[PDB]
């Protein structure tokens, strides 16, 4: 009536057993008090669900078709369950606690069509786009990762089939704000997003964070936390244009930490970004007209022994930043690139930063490498040329031909 | 008396036909019980006041001259009126949704003194500065935009003389967090501010979107989206010093993206602008001492049929980022410019893409411009010297007297 | 019962004379009913407790050693009690209000061990790190400054022994967000912090705002208002690696704006900083492989004249930007330096801007200097050698030894 829920307040079902339930009968419960369109100059102006602090199992699928749903919290609630699963299991009871908190949801649905594995799927067709949902301080916790046949143990897999928001139809005006994603196979997932913003999130632990999927534009992933998996992403869009990532703290462990396939006239930029592998950024496909501009690299060793061996597949002559696009803007960034000589891998070879493998008139000036080792600060691919290379390198750190690409050494000594 | 207050719970007057009326009335019971200024080292904490989501006309202007005042929702609201608008009438039953949503405030006021229009009018004199005032996640909108003489099919005018929030008096330390604004000529008019924080709100299809006048300190707007009209301001400040302009995401069609006048030691870094004319970041009137750095500025055509034809009137010699005053910053801007040919205004010019107009001492430095067509990269005209152009283009693609300004051109080839 | 506490509605104690007792108690109840940590997959999710506006009176130190605890509020409620203070007494009545506001705790506690003095103390031993513990709009304020016999006015120390939140022991995913800290000797104050979010804070009028010590990983202090006092820290971190501090406006009056000891592989980029004294940004003791860019200085003279005089004890040789380290990133950033000829200290010397104490590698690109008089852009003490200096100043602007370092001078003329 006010359209205010609380999901520990609604006669049908039990959070505690299936929230799931009870968020669907809510959201029924508005569509069937907000049938007309065109009332007093309104109608539909949608409602917020309130989840208190608490442990609630969902075993049905949330589905949001309405416009202007918020769904909210009262707190993050993010645990390392990676460390807990690691910890010998003879000591948990010693644990202050053992799982996440917060307001939290736990995802107990089956693998799918990786839809079906989603707890809140938000799905309408027809006109207009369904707009201005909002998502904001509460908990998605999958709970396990589950044997993939890798002989990994279970529990750091990353693999179980469940999402934590799954997005599959045009939207604008997007928010996911404040949330504690989990144990996630996927954490959020959002296609055909325009003018979306991800804001002040803290997702990791998942096997991919974000994925911004089919196309979308004008959108923003800002102030995030972001630690993902080895086969995963922690930040990927595809054929996004106008999309600004920035502000972010990217963590391990990733296949990567920013992945972008056709994107255009986007920008990366004054991000912290650390990966225990190469391939940290990669502009892919026709990624073009891209800022990639005062970023803070850092690959490393993994440290932690229960991944010790565990990695992305990607060989050191890969770059820390990869891209295949034209006319992009390579600008202001630090790399700290951190390897053993006796673990560069192929052996022997010269670990490279920056990798331009296809495309022209990429722009790449005022970048800092600093190595342990020697590198190729930027190796320019034969596939790749009429590119402009200033101050990122001396000559030695440059690997490109000079006939077909303009190059400004770093002043040495 | 807990000073917490529901805009459907209070007993006087009906949210639905007029909300202005009942938080008027509330604003009057909080003064009413908070009349004493030091009793057991307080007396005038202030209060939140909640808008459940809804539809709430506003017949009568909120007047907020108190200091603390929070005015809180739970949702933002936004959908495309400019779409909806422009959609053949005959197929509006079809819609899911017609109108915004949300906690949703729809001015139903006469237009004024603008702030005569303005939905909340924030207004005290005397002494200290009004303080801590709030705005959260509610919905302001302007319903309809009206015939305005330009023959403009009526809701494409962005004229209706309405205005969401219009800050009058001195203010310090003022949110405008998480809002949606939507069909008002003008969103957010600030005089006056200190220390403000305009952050993370969705701020679109208004004829202006953000105004800072009059003057102010160490304020800032970040993490905004932000589409305003093609007569007035994205984001537009006058006599501020300290100002932060960060990950904004603005998108068409205003005039201009950002626009400073007489506005000092402040820093317009790292937004995402895209606009349909030239004019995009206007440094006016002695506006000194400013960086500009790592932005992603996009011009380009409209593409949406509805506004063919319509633009700011501003030439392709303008320039993207106009420079009148001394001393500034500009430095890593990615500059992409789509022009056809047959439609570079005035006939057969090179358009250009920084231009110092006025003043002394602007430092230029690693700038990547890439045009479908030739452009001037940096013009200096010659009232503007003493300038330093470092790798924003071959010395072709600055036009700058050699003999009064230091150039470095990019090396080529 | 359902998690969710209002600490006006708690039936033990009164918030206006002892809101810590009031939450102490709260806490007690919430570890009463959350006994077990594996039932049904949870049985610890925390709780969220309410601070509707209101003056509240803390006499008890809270302690809070669970994880998933939320403390929130609704409303910031900062007004400069420093102004206030220095308005003369007899004037006190006519003003509107004299106390911050908002959701306001009131910290009556005695100086300490300076954790003694903190109004909210968070510590827990054992494991694993307390996790997700949130503040979130709500008003800390110390009330007065007491008098340190400096002979200053009482009201203008800084010094109250009295902190706002005191983290002790290692934590993750920790969030400070929207709160309001004043006249507070330490506002902010977190011991061994991973992956913390302190973001969209005001946090001034305070000796020292924010302290990050003993260690800490993948942190961010983001979009930030922040002012403090002349001995004390506005932004600090010791032994942290990977941390982003952007988005922040810096504005007077601390010893420093941003201090690091020790930190590495961090980031400090696109802030706003302003400070009345030399020494605005230090990286000390090994503070290495950092990204200093994009960031806008501003060092000016103190004009409010209770200040007049007062400064942080360091002079004009020290440089606004000081590194004692290795192979950090300075790179496009603005500095603005005013000063009289007449006040420079030591008498006659040549102020500088950037100094390299100690430490190889660093490399210094692209920064814009605009003085009123000459000064050092750079100056390379014989203690820091192998660095990189690029158009950061022209040759009489770089004063380092050419034989160990490679500078080019910005173009002139």
């Amino acid at each position: 009536s006010n359209n205010r829920y609380d999901v520990t307040e609604w006669p049908a079902g039990n959070p505690a057993k299936d929230i799931g339930e009870v968020i669907n009968s809510i959201i029924a419960d508005i569509k069937a008090r907000q049938g007309a369109a065109d009332v007093d100059d309104g109608g539909k102006p949608g409602a917020v669900i309130y989840l208190p602090p608490g442990d609630y199992h969902l075993r049905t699928q949330v589905l949001i078709d309405i416009s202007f749903l918020r769904i909210e919290g009262s707190g993050h609630g993010f645990t390392s369950s990676s460390i807990r699963f690691n910890v010998p299991e003879e000591e948990w009871p010693d644990l202050h606690e053992l799982w996440p908190g917060g307001s939290r949801v736990i995802v107990d649905l089956p693998a799918g069509d990786s839809a079906a594995g989603a707890a809140f799927l938000v799905a309408r067709e027809g006109s207009p786009r369904i707009s201005s949902v909002e998502f904001s301080n509460f908990c998605i916790d999958g709970l396990h990762f589950t044997a993939d046949g890798s002989g990994r143990h279970p529990e750091n897999t990353y693999a179980n089939g469940k999402t934590g928001i799954h997005v599959a139809s045009a939207n604008d005006s997007f928010r996911v704000t404040d949330m504690g994603f989990v144990y996630l196979e996927n954490a959020l997932t959002i296609h055909k997003a325009d003018a979306l913003s991800i804001h002040h999130n803290f997702i990791a632990e998942c096997g991919s964070c974000i994925e911004l999927r089919g196309w979308g534009q004008a959108s923003k992933i800002t102030d995030n936390l972001v630690g993902a998996g080895p086969r995963g992403h922690s930040i990927y869009a595809e054929n996004h244009g106008g999309l600004l990532v920035t502000a972010n703290n990217v963590f391990p462990r990733g296949a990567s930490s920013v992945h972008f396939k056709g994107v255009t006239r986007s920008s990366v930029t004054n991000n912290r970004l650390h990966a225990f592998y190469p391939g940290m950024v990669r502009l892919e496909e026709n990624s073009s007209e891209n800022l990639v501009a005062t970023n803070h690299f850092l690959r490393d060793h993994e440290p932690w022994t229960p991944f010790f061996g565990v990695d992305n597949g990607l060989d050191d002559l890969t770059g820390l930043l990869s891209i295949s696009g034209n006319n992009n803007s390579v600008i202001g960034n630090h790399f700290s690139e951190v390897v053993d000589a006796n673990e560069i891998r192929p052996e022997g070879a010269t670990p490279v930063i920056i990798r331009l493998t296809a495309g022209t008139g990429n722009f790449v000036s005022t970048n800092h490498v600093v190595s342990n080792v020697d590198t190729q600060h930027v190796l320019v691919d034969p596939g790749s040329a009429r590119n402009t290379i200033l101050d990122s390198g001396s000559d030695t750190q440059v690997v490109a031909d000079r006939a077909v690409n303009a190059i400004r050494a770093t002043p040495t000594v």
